[PDB]
């Protein structure tokens, strides 16, 4: 049907066998990643091209490919062999992460540091990260995961709230050799436990939660056709799913009248980059790539009706691949759901006499990921008015450390000796921008203050600019709350009514950006999360920020290299890539489990419209 | 029963009686503001002694006064004469509002003006708007209102859609004289209609929406006692409200176990303004102070169920006094109920199996006004996870002017010939803060950025520093979101088990502050515009930032007097300022009626609670 509807697990038996026919998918041979690509620009030829990217893992050590194969016409359509050394390595997979622990366990120079510390190591579980790249010249062209050690005195028992501080070693998960065990010295490994199930934690649970039901008698308002497609109060759009990148919606558009009118072509967090602030040699190299090295798709949860989604959801259950290129069904790993937002519009007309009141409502599109200690929940809503949000809810549970005797400057202690490193969480929103078309514009528009005098004399006028970014090198941009900093993009080709360019206004949190040393391995390979908006001419090969291969791949790549390229932006296809995040200094009240958390971004009509779109709204 | 409850329609009637018999409520005397005093410190001799204050104002142009009775007692307490040149004007009374029209459409530069324009007097609605403190040297004393026009077609038509520019007229409103009448020039009238309830414009209703149906099969989880006493999931509070204030919060306290713990005294909005930024003569006076001048609670709506407030609604209808001291009652001007948060917090554990999660709650306690032309909907929700926040949604319609030819820098066009001068919607929230008790201090809290180096080789630390606000000449602090500033308030004499002070984190949006040129009469008048945080030692008579007369005061009343007396606020009963707001630039989709805009701010725990205080929530 259309060519935007979610990969069925047909499409991936048929990848496999396309492989396996091709000879590119022996007994050897893994998928790190296998995800179908969005259809070309230059709309449809005739019937529709499903083509598939897929990144082949070699298990003996044979260098990785890359390959793209059209399921259409059961094809290659190409197959590049990767020099991961230079290019970065492909995606950690699951297999690996389960060889760490396993093999630690029967190394002596970890046995010995376990036994320093009286420490059983059947009862020592082992947080599988990336590797990152630092001063470990071995490590060039391996696929290294380094390890840090956490109690767990008994199955149901949290090992979080029991960090081995003063440990960490490093695996080589292909040759699967232990090639590390860093020992800094022992730590008291704290000893209370973080059991949020335990009744003697919790003590007796509140009797006084009445229920709250949210009921649809006649179903919901949304419709849900060819699988993924929706359409609600006068939105419309396709709800992807990509193992990398999680939920992507495309071709978002409002129904202005008789005209489907778009506004964003494709919209993803296309990375997402979790830095420690903790200087100590056991976790300064610690930066989780999510998105880039671990695929947050991957581990997208199942949503249970009640649990995790309350009223009437309607859940989508999309299909990935295993290693193997099978297909893998993630059932109800999508949430999508309409809800009650309060107030639209009102005004009690004193001269009239007529009083008016509207109920305002967002369509959810959501899932949950789980990412070893931490879950995140990303939240995609539409609003009746035409305003577009994300919301990204952080929850979990807090990693942890030792907590220094003399305290610390990048720690906070959660409970005796337990501390809790400092770090941020940062995403980037990739907003492939339609709007009205793809002939786009952005500028940046500050408040203006002005002084009191000629033209001003009572010295209370103040105005607005906009500065339009023409080329690609300046297109860099940071916030700047104190004058109210935003970026409109608009289409300088489709004006409204007023004979205004029909824009669209980003509204940013203006939250801090990427604290580390702008020398630093992590703002190299974090270069995105520096700045708060980047802005592209659209090339179908620049997809992520950091690049196709972040894991273990230095800097080089992603949107420093794209945005070098000093294209013309100013009415062209343009991307805009939006740097948000979260500065974490874990509190108390964080542990043993962390209350959400939530960060995100929103983009508001900004002239599009001739006039309010929901003067239509019924009275109800 | 609690020195805390509502006003009662007998005080009122008592305080009416009271003023009467001392021979202070005479035939020209009007109550411009009545509202109930709260106990004093202390509150030792367990002895209620029910206090009022009141405004009086003389119609016949005799000196104003400020009375406190005693209606335990039935005395008056005080009453005090008030040199209004010296310390500025009474609220205005709703009768002097009106008068306006009235007396222009007997003036004959008033007539000219609209015969130049051929407006038919009887169809000009004209909006009373507050005078200021400018060159009009005759105004010094004397109560005047200003007017501009709005043509009005017929009974049911927005007056807003057509502005007559150009013309403005002062209006002494004690001697009922038109003091003066200015007509710049001739502007065209906009004459598209903005009637949005009119199928014409908004064209036929959708029949798309389905219903939410949100109830509580077992009534709420919150309990109304002594009527406004609130229980609810720990929290507890009393809901007061002022005719100046709107809703008011007092002792709010969370029962941390055993004890009842103590986080905010009294929380309210004490002031709103809402500058204009348009340099025209016409308009460049124009500053609404709706809370000192025009008074918020005093124009409240009756919470309509299914409208305005939906689900399991618990209403409060406060009492007010009319301007002869009769007690008038705002029907369900106060909505109370509880609603679902989504997840509170989850976590799905690997290494335990355990799956984990909770759902949210906040609990809403709001009230909605109209003032004129706009509508501001005031909301103060409180978290299960001790979260406080408060929320402000504006709506309404946008006050407009004519769009000049040739455009402009200080207005927006919202349809042909139709303009929206820029302004701003600044709130002044007052925290009279209690963490764990009176002694508290406050520290401003920057992120820390650290240079790669010795003890950072990495460059991938950073830390946070707080400094702590010791006299009030220091204590008046601005945003940078950049280095993500917040502000916390702490009890350092109340330690949680790590040994650490107990505080409470301020979160602020980080919106643009009052942008008039700092030497303007505006920036003087609402001084407190002009900054994010300020803090003060607690004074009984220290209730509003910008004084307790703010009509026609010259400047400087409030915050910058209090603040100047530099008195010491480094662990003492005190008090936080925060300023906040919208920086309104209309668009063409806030024409012909306003979808809510919002602004707001929170409180997290900082270390109050020993560790999650949500544990003991039921899985449901
Ligand atoms: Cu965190
Ligand atoms: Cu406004």
């Amino acid at each position: 049907a259309s060519p935007f509807r979610l990969a069925s697990a047909g499409e991936i038996s048929e990848v496999q066998g396309i492989l396996r026919t091709a000879g590119l998918l022996g007994p050897e041979k893994r998928i790190a990643y296998l995800g179908v690509l969005d259809p070309a620009r230059g709309a449809g030829s005739e019937a529709e091209d499903r083509r598939f990217r897929v990144f082949i893992h070699d298990v003996s050590g044979a260098r990785p490919q890359e390959v793209t194969v059209s399921v259409t016409n059961g094809t290659v359509i190409s197959a590049v062999e990767l020099d991961t050394a230079a290019t970065g390595e492909l995606p950690v997979l699951e297999e690996e992460f389960e060889v760490v622990e396993q093999l630690l366990a029967t190394d002596e120079r970890w046995l010995k540091a376990l036994a320093a510390r009286n420490l059983d190591v059947s009862k020592v579980r082992v947080a599988p990260l990336s590797a990152g790249v630092f001063e470990y010249a071995e490590e060039r062209g391996r696929r290294i995961l380094r390890g840090l050690a956490f109690v767990q005195d008994f199955p149901e028992d949290s090992a979080w709230a029991h960090p081995v501080d003063g440990l960490v070693a490093y695996v080589d998960v292909v040759s699967k050799e232990v090639t590390r065990v860093i020992d800094t010295g022992v730590f008291p490994v704290p000893a209370e436990h973080g059991n949020y199930t335990d009744p003697e934690l919790t003590g007796p649970l509140r009797t006084t939660q009445k229920p709250i039901s949210i009921t649809q008698p006649e179903g919901p308002s949304f419709t849900v056709t060819g699988g993924n497609h929706i359409e609600w109060e006068k939105w419309s759009l396709d709800v992807g799913f990509d193992v990398r990148e999680g939920v992507v919606l495309h071709n978002i558009a409002f129904r202005d009248g008789d005209r489907l009118r778009p506004i964003i072509n494709r919209a993803s967090i296309a990375e997402m980059v979790v830095p420690y602030g903790d200087p100590s040699p056991i976790r300064s190299w610690q930066n989780y790539f999510d998105t880039g090295e671990y695929l947050v798709g991957q581990y997208a949860n199942s949503l249970e009706l009640g649990c995790d989604c309350l009223g009437d959801i309607t859940y989508l259950s999309p299909v990935i691949s295993d290693a193997f290129g099978n297909p893998r069904e993630i059932r109800n790993g999508i949430c999508m759901h309409e809800e009650d937002w309060g107030i639209l519009a009102k005004h009690s007309d004193l001269w009239s006499g007529i009083n008016y009141t509207r109920r305002n409502r967002r369509m959810v599109i959501s899932f949950f990921t789980t990412i070893g200690n931490y879950d995140y929940g990303f939240y995609w809503y539409l609003y009746l008015d035409g305003t577009i949000e994300f919301e990204a809810k952080a929850t979990g549970v807090v990693f942890t450390s030792a907590f220094p005797e003399g305290g610390s400057d990048n720690i906070s202690q959660l409970a005796p000796g337990l501390g809790a490193p400092f770090h941020q969480h940062i995403f980037s929103a990739r907003l492939d921008m339609a709007i009205d078309g793809f002939t786009n514009r952005v500028e940046e528009e500050d408040v203006v203050r002005q002084t009191m005098g000629p033209g001003n004399e009572r010295g209370n006028a103040f105005s607005r600019k906009r500065t339009v970014l023409t080329r690609e090198s300046e297109a860099v941009r940071e916030a700047d709350a104190r004058t109210g900093r935003t970026w409109i993009i608009s289409n300088p080709e489709s004006k409204n009514r007023l004979n205004e360019p029909v824009g669209y206004k980003l509204h940013a949190h203006n939250q801090p950006t990427l604290l580390a040393d702008p020398g630093s391995s992590i703002a190299r390979r974090a270069a995105f999360a520096t700045k708060d908006l980047w802005v592209t001419r659209y090339a179908d090969d620049e997809r992520y920020p950091t690049g196709d291969f972040v894991n273990q791949h230095s800097g080089g790549a992603g949107l420093p290299s794209y945005i070098a390229q000093d294209r013309d932006i100013d009415g062209q296809d343009i991307v805009v890539w939006h740097t948000f995040g979260l500065t974490h200094f874990p509190r108390v009240e964080d542990w043993p489990i962390m209350p959400v958390d939530t960060v995100g971004f929103k983009l508001r009509p900004e002239g599009f419209f001739d006039r309010s779109p929901v003067l239509d709204v019924p009275a109800n």
